[PDB]
């Protein structure tokens, strides 16, 4: 039996850094996967006790996570606890973030958007089966591997290093009115957020913006959308089926969910088999740029 230990890795440069801890890219120096390359956080289990909503929950979701087999969601690899931290050991991602093709593109082609939205859909589609909620798809909270495909890999504790509950930590803009108002939701507002990226790469920002905090959250709950006269007609119409109030009424709220979603004319040029293969050829190749 092999005895992982924090010094079965070696540190190759920092990834992310903020209250809660640390991620490191790393290389796994003994055992099997010797030379294998890792994606490594390092969290401080004394200041998850004391930031904190309910531990319990974030233990099952990445509990479930750790077990989850899917090609748009992070391989959450091995997860153990030494000193008085938690390791989790993650496969490594060199694509960067959704977020940093959108800065680059200022706005996607709708095939561009279509393609990325279809490979999150199917990854949303197998959280809710397994029991996941991602509640929040800002464009950082995605990634892409080497190849240029999704990958979703915002789980647990919240990774913002400016706080705030966790709820408000970071923007907010593409989080559903429910979640902002904690009257109780469910799966549908994974669609609302959806809906809201999609805006993101079509228009070049998230559909509800204001000029402060205060006056965002005043928009998202008026929840008055404004459908650009540029976009086609099937952008549009998914747009306003995924940006509703009434969560209920929600593309992919019912009890298809995501096969709601993947039905929708938007997506009529997707091959869904191919994609989940990753035969589909990527906008955007990380290696190649
Ligand atoms: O976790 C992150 N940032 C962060 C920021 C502050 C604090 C903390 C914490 F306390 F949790 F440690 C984390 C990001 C997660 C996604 N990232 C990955 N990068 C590369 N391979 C990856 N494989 C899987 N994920 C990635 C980049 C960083
Ligand atoms: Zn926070």
């Amino acid at each position: 039996p092999e005895k992982i230990r924090p010094e079965c890795f070696e540190l190759l440069r920092v990834l992310g850094k903020g209250g809660y801890g640390k991620v490191f890219q790393v290389r796994k120096v003994t055992g099997a996967n010797t030379g294998k390359i890792f994606a490594m956080k390092v969290l401080k289990k004394a200041m998850i006790v004391r930031n904190a909503k309910d531990t319990a929950h974030t233990k099952a979701e990445r509990n479930i996570l750790e077990e989850v087999k899917h090609p748009f969601i992070v391989d959450l690899i091995y997860a153990f606890q030494t000193g008085g931290k938690l390791y989790l050991i993650l496969e490594y991602l060199s694509g960067g973030e959704l977020f940093m093709q959108l800065e680059r593109e200022g706005i996607f082609m709708e095939d561009t958007a279509c393609f990325y939205l279809a490979e999150i859909s199917m990854a949303l589609g197998h959280l809710h089966q397994k029991g996941i909620i991602y509640r929040d798809l800002k464009p950082e909270n995605i990634m892409l591997n080497h190849q240029g495909h999704v990958k979703l890999t915002d789980f647990g504790l919240c990774k913002e290093s400016i706080h705030d509950t966790h709820t408000f930590c970071g923007t907010i803009e593409y989080m559903a009115p429910e979640i902002l108002m904690r009257s109780g939701h469910n799966r549908a507002v994974d669609w609302w957020s959806l809906g809201a990226l999609m805006y993101d790469m079509l228009t070049g920002a998230p559909p509800f913006t204001g000029e402060n905090r205060k006056k965002t959250i005043d928009k998202i709950l008026k929840c008055k959308l404004n459908l650009p006269p540029y976009l086609t007609q099937e952008a549009r119409d998914l747009l306003k089926k995924l940006l509703k109030r009434n969560a209920a009424s929600r593309l992919g709220a019912g009890p298809g969910d995501a096969g709601e979603v993947q039905a929708h004319p938007f997506f009529r040029h997707i091959n869904w088999e191919e994609l989940l293969a990753r035969k589909v050829e990527p906008p955007f190749k990380p290696l190649l740029q």
